[PDB]
């Protein structure tokens, strides 16, 4: 297991602009193209994204590019930011792969009000964490996924995804 193969069975592959989970325009393995409601302002993402007029669709290849992008970006963004860089550097390979996930899915922005999570989890108190992780939105709104990526950290393996 790993960090891509982990966030396709979390995020799945469509290769045509599909609503994510929040119900924003969104294509590939789960690259958000746009917060607006206009679907033409999601085709034009798309297109400045590929480098193409796509007219929605594009290929596999062009969706994995998108993924590795998104990757790269999500680990760089972590390791830029203050707050977020020490916590993952005090992590095991396993458990930087679930906080990884979680940027990915909810930017860095998203995993702000996680401050008491990081904490603990920085302190290496996994089943505390693993409560406190779960007294959130996110958790209540996508429940099976969270619980995935909590058990990851909870247990520092890839049991959740076995
Ligand atoms: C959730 C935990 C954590 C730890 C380090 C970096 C980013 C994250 C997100
Ligand atoms: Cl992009
Ligand atoms: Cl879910």
């Amino acid at each position: 297991m790993n960090i891509f193969e982990m966030l396709r069975i979390d995020e799945g592959l469509r290769l045509k602009i599909y609503k994510d989970t929040e119900g924003y325009y969104t294509i590939g393995i789960g690259h958000l193209l746009t917060k607006s409601p206009s679907l033409n302002a999601a085709k034009s993402e798309l297109d400045k994204a590929i480098g193409r007029n796509t007219n929605g669709v594009i290929t596999k290849d062009e969706a994995e590019k998108l993924f590795n992008q998104d990757v790269d970006a999500a680990v760089r963004g972590i390791l830029r930011n203050a707050k977020l860089k020490p916590v993952y550097d005090s992590l095991d390979a396993v458990r930087r792969a679930a906080a990884i996930n979680m940027v990915f899915q909810m930017g860095e922005t998203g995993v702000a009000g996680f401050t008491n999570s990081l904490r603990m989890l920085q302190q290496k108190r996994w089943d505390e964490a693993a409560v406190n992780l779960a007294k959130s939105r996110w958790y209540n709104q996508t429940p099976n996924r969270a619980k995935r990526v909590i058990t990851t950290f909870r247990t520092g393996t890839w049991d959740a995804y076995k």
